[PDB]
């Protein structure tokens, strides 16, 4: 609260403060919200009483953050980049890596800001600002944890496979991969969509908000939530004269924990 | 115009001079050229009144580029490559940086002799030789923008996209993806297929040039080219006895000054 | 030969040692085997007199490097990573890469104990611990190799090609690529499926164990295997009802931009 209140009121007058001319007690607040969500104290979005709440003024940080902060060069041996936004790991000692227990294999980058818990493997991938992925899931080969992105726990985001990120309109819930689930390689869940708990995605499966996920046992059509405990496989759905068919996600089977 | 002339003569020689018996006066031309696509002042292609025109000297010079550099060792400070191809950024300045207007997202590489303008983000990504990005386009993680690929002002590549490259066939236009487009994520445009301004296409479309676009509401089936505001989404054409569908990509909309997407895409 | 045998009864037996606590004997032979399988002399399958037969103590070998190394840091001048897996290339000569014949383009990786012959050309992508990538293969960009893949002579992985790692159940084949076939972009060939030589696959293509392979001339569905010379596109095949349509992996043909 006392930390929220600076970071929304410097949001506020957020056309006065560039990266050279800015107060420097609006300087600590965005470097103590940032990292708050790189340790998992802070996080875009929590489940409070069966619903996911989104906290603006953490979305409001991270733009503040890219505000306040020029690009500057980030150097390998031989290899150059140039951004604003400082790597999770650069500066990281030994017995920091081991405190946290996440394995990054090589080239995997996350940005600072982002949180994972003990026991997540980074296989090369990806970990966009403000994401939190939970203990014991696999971030496999070329898979992206897009910003704002929240992954639960014993969660297998296969490889290839994209969580896409949300980080503006801040009334909208980022994208959400509950506990236990199974995304298979090549598939991409955008926009905000909800997988709730215990779901298995097949490969090439994409769901944005526009995607239509056909139930084929009541045959009704529901948008951005696949229900909990969903086996999601690729599919298509005719039109009415038959001509063509348009792209859907399909629900096959449904399996509860036992 | 001198040089226009000087690299395709010796396009026709290559089979007299390497990467160690090559005079230097070839070496000196090829670099001019190679540095006029690092900083977009040559390009592979671009668009003269209306009409998008190849000019395959350049595609001749990058491939001579091949021929006169052996693989280097290349260095980061525990992981090691080897290459003929050095990347775009190396040794690049703070100020040249600052200039150049591009956000350059750790891990993304682009290779020396392709071009990005101002306000370009390249999340990590690569950017093969010979493609030129243009102003404000975001390319998103893990995209390929392939070699001679054209790459417009404001577009959208998603994360997973691939914009295949075009060398091979001289003649060939490369892939272009003109002004204001939208990709959705792990799209592969291909083949030189050109997806004209303003369109959309969702996520999971794959158009080669062999693939088939159908227009929902004329009937009519497109090779190659994306019509200037085409809304495509993946899709599936039955066969003649309906057992099967094959694959194919679907115009569902049109829309002339209409840019939301998800609402687009219903 | 003697070899194999240590390796084995080190993973019977791998209840008993740690990492700390481990004999020189078995810490040997399995660094041993790593280092065999990193120049291509050990391989965790092959093709023995037209089957292919699958080594399963050098997938126990893998395991055990797994079991005998803790993370360490890993450092690019200003990324950091945290691994117990080498890079394959770390600390090459300029003579050592000259005399693989791999090319080698930044930022692709490979994993130490994975093999890559002359004229394979790595775009950015990556290689996984046990895979082999025979003579004049191209790898593109952000393409995979999965742990114990085997891709053949003169393929092509397109772009964002993912080939599916096997290492549990160790007597399973791992998934195969043979020699001269041409999987396209945005693929995946996962779960220990074999593509037999010849083959070429559209872009989209998603072949798993479960994935139905239909045969659109014989109408025969195929499962887990990629008959030789085969033409794959994506498809689709009706439900009963024709309310819906589900994903099926639909040969069209069997033998460039002709073909699809």
């Amino acid at each position: 609260s006392q930390l929220s209140t600076i970071i929304e009121q410097a949001f506020e007058d957020r056309a006065n403060f560039t990266a050279a001319d800015c107060p420097s007690e609006i300087r600590q607040a965005v470097e103590e919200a940032i990292a708050g969500l790189d340790n998992g104290t802070l996080r875009v979005a929590e489940k409070i009483n069966g619903e996911w709440v989104v906290h603006q003024w953490l979305k409001k940080a991270v733009l503040l953050s890219f505000k306040l902060n020029d690009n500057k060069p980030i150097e390998s041996c031989d290899l150059r980049f140039y951004d604003k936004v400082e790597t999770k790991f650069s500066g990281w000692t030994e017995e920091q890596f081991k405190a946290a227990g996440v394995r990054v294999v090589p080239p995997a980058v996350a940005r600072r800001g982002s949180f994972q818990a003990k026991n997540v493997v980074l296989m090369p991938s990806y970990v966009n600002i403000g994401a939190y992925v939970d203990e014991g899931t696999m971030v496999d080969t070329w898979a992206t944890v897009g910003s704002c992105a929240q992954i639960g726990k014993n969660v297998h985001l296969s490889g290839g496979v994209g969580i896409g990120g949300v980080l503006e309109p801040l009334q909208a819930n980022p994208t959400i991969i509950e506990d236990n689930c199974f995304i298979g390689a090549r598939s991409e869940i955008v926009e905000g969509v909800i997988v709730e708990e215990g779901s298995v995605i097949s490969m090439g499966v994409y769901i944005g908000q526009s995607t239509r996920i056909y139930d084929r046992e009541t045959g009704e059509i529901h948008y951005g939530r696949v229900p909990a405990g969903s086996v999601v496989v690729p599919g298509n759905l005719p039109s009415a004269d038959g001509k063509y068919s348009l792209y859907a996600a399909i629900i096959v089977k449904k399996v509860d924990a036992q």
